[PDB]
């Protein structure tokens, strides 16, 4: 069923947990088969689980954690603030991000928009 | 001109500052004359500065502060996490929110979506 506000909080937190551990298959499974991802927002969207899987495999030594509670709505959507820590050619980096997600009637991520730019990056 | 990522950070932070001090006129001036506001997201949108002014006058003993940096994009958009403190019939309340904004070619807020629900509220 369309996720309730409480369920959205759990689903989005789960997403962060999956990125943190780096389970690509589990992350991809959270998305609708034809979901769209805009990360960073403003960039062209990628479509489908294949493109989304390639995207995450490409990006995933990484750590991710919520930096504040997940804000959830009553229409299957939510937004959350988090921090990603990674390594770029042996160099430690950090990025502040906010993901906005819209879930479908099956509890899967239909669309995701990740807000961030170089002003939120530390290399 | 369309706000750069850095300008978006400043504009959105200014918005929070204006809510914190409670300057309704200044807040309203930040919006495009025909801007739309969905607060909380999922609720019907209000349109125009008159409706937006009535909305803020209605809501504004209030304090607001960013709880993390403003995430800004390169296409005039951004998202920010913040906390609002207010009083409901002499009772102190708090609310965690994330505002997503799209600015126009004149640096004004074209659309704003505020994510939050009762799960983010403390009365």
């Amino acid at each position: 069923n369309l996720p309730t506000a409480q369920e959205v909080q759990g689903l989005m937190a789960r997403f962060i947990e999956l990125v943190d551990v780096g389970d690509i298959e589990a992350i991809v499974q959270m998305y609708a088969d034809d979901a769209t991802v805009e990360d960073p927002f403003g960039q062209p969207p990628i479509h489908g689980r294949e493109q989304i899987a390639a995207f995450f495999r490409q990006g995933l030594k990484v750590r991710a954690c919520l930096t504040g509670p997940v804000r959830a709505s009553h229409n299957g959507c939510g937004a959350m603030p988090f921090r990603v820590e990674m390594v770029w050619n042996g160099q430690p980096c950090a990025l502040d991000v906010i993901d906005v997600m819209r879930f479908d009637e099956h509890g899967r991520i239909q669309t995701m928009q990740a807000y961030w730019s170089e002003v939120n990056l530390s290399v």
